[PDB]
């Protein structure tokens, strides 16, 4: 029993990380067989970050100009390109640890584990999600850029983020492996805020019938509801609006506890709009929105790699 | 920025995990030079918990008994031996992957990082607290019964934790490496009752640091205390008194922040004595006692390993 926050398993990505320097900027890469992925603003200085051209400053650089370095061994760059915004730099040797990978663009509303590294050393493994507004809320410091976001499915890493920028709110925004943004973001030092921070209402479900299986119940009540009634509520409330798809993917979790969607939603609705009383759930005084009802039933059945 | 609930990187544990199974029984066994370690109670029945003899129970186990398995590959048992509550099986090959290690005595209100494994095989890694009252509020189902705690230190992993119970109330209950439990803990299923769960003072102060360096301040008054008077508030809310140690452990936080120790102690107060009034801290909705002095310093300087 018990139902904690958990990251995936990290060496398997551990293997994959390397430093990347150009000029006076250090940041990490990630090595899988002879490419090396990394963010394009390593080759900007800070100034340059306000209104970079990144193929101009590109022109400027040379293969040896791209300083890679895995532990104690320097890698040699037989070529270099630049995918929106990625740069691939091709390497003279494949890397042995490469594990069996993909690369996938998620959906808000998804989660993953970050292995936050420096000089393209691991420094820890956290969980995270990927926003409704499409930033992440991760903890990076100067230097991290570059650190990726994973799930695994037995022996196969999806890497789905790797980490670009910081918004003056603190919070975080990066790309898939395509170099693509997630959301409006840009990597340029300039004026772009969040939207909303909408809670994700079929990732608070899932952690209730977690609750429930965990023995925590005390929120269960007499009552239930409707999509369109309990919607009403998700509005006033900033939550996701909860789609037939959503219950469908509960269903599971509904068939394992014996307690209807719609009853669940009930349960929520009370929550919100009567708050926790100075009561905890699953050791926490908030609805927790990032766990998948994926990762419910991965964590309460034991799922291994 | 941001301050996240963080394990360590886990992929110099996972090459030590193997699966150890004798009889009808099979949990995690921790794989270190030519020894493995995992749990005594791995020889009995679900009857034999009741009320086990295990030097009695030992004497119809021979080596050829413990069946070790490192993946797809099985290893060869040559001795066996029991220390405290743990089996030492010595095997034939000492563990290629086998890292720098110590065994280290853990004490309460000290972190670590969990890797909770099946089948020898890790399923997910998160972050723990050594309780007041010695058990660990942790993700353990059935089979996950060896699993290990640790730190790291660089490149040195300090084991501090095996799994082996739960008690009713679902919380955790474990032994050092050397099989001694922590706390009043036995290797029975028994009543055992776990105490009160105080609140490790020290832990939340860190964290309220952690906060302000991070940009959360509204919690930050004009007030200040004594040890002493703090105190007699911590005593009425279960928390762990402050001694002057603790204060000298938060030292380093205090000077990079320039508040003194003692005005953030009558911050924690005013936030025991009013509550959060609907309010956050670093995402959440109650005091964080499970991020140590060192690793408030640790994430918001990014050491690395
Ligand atoms: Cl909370």
């Amino acid at each position: 029993s018990g139902f904690r926050k958990m990251a995936f398993p990290s060496g398997k990505v551990e293997g994959c990380m390397v430093q990347v320097t150009c000029g006076t900027t250090t940041l990490n890469g990630l090595w899988l067989d002879d490419v090396v992925y990394c963010p394009r603003h390593v080759i900007c200085t800070s100034e340059d970050m306000l209104n970079p051209n990144y193929e101009d400053l590109l022109i400027r650089k040379s293969n040896h100009n791209f300083l890679v370095q895995a532990g104690n061994v320097q890698l040699r760059v037989i070529g270099h390109s630049m995918q929106n915004c990625v740069l691939k730099l091709k390497v003279d040797t494949a890397n042995p640890k490469t594990p069996k990978y993909k690369f996938v663009r998620i959906q808000p509303g998804q989660t993953f584990s970050v292995l936050a590294c420096y000089n393209g050393s691991p420094s820890g493994v956290y969980q995270c999600a990927m926003r409704p507004n499409f930033t992440i809320k991760g903890s990076f410091l100067n230097g991290s850029c570059g650190s990726v976001g994973f799930n695994i499915d037995y022996d196969c890493v999806s890497f789905c983020y790797m980490h670009h920028m910081e918004l003056p709110t603190g919070v975080h925004a990066g790309t898939d492996l395509e170099g693509n943004f997630y959301g409006p973001f840009v990597d340029r030092q300039t004026a772009q805020a969040a939207g909303t921070d909408t809670t994700i209402t079929v990732n608070v479900l899932a952690w209730l019938y977690a609750a429930v299986i965990n023995g925590d119940r005390w929120f269960l009540n007499r009552f239930t509801t409707t999509l369109n009634d309990f919607n009403l509520v998700a509005m006033k409330y900033n939550y996701e609006p909860l789609t037939q798809d959503h219950v469908d993917i509960l269903g599971p979790l509904s068939a394992q506890t014996g307690i209807a969607v719609l009853d669940m939603c009930a349960s929520l609705k009370e929550l919100l709009q009567n708050g926790m009383n100075g009561r905890t759930i699953l050791g926490s005084a908030l609805l927790e929105d990032e766990f998948t009802p994926f990762d419910v039933v991965r964590q309460c059945s034991g799922v291994t790699f």
